[PDB]
């Protein structure tokens, strides 16, 4: 899980 | 940037 | 910058 990447988030940006 | 997202790297996974 | 994600990085995993």
């Amino acid at each position: 899980n990447n988030q940006q």
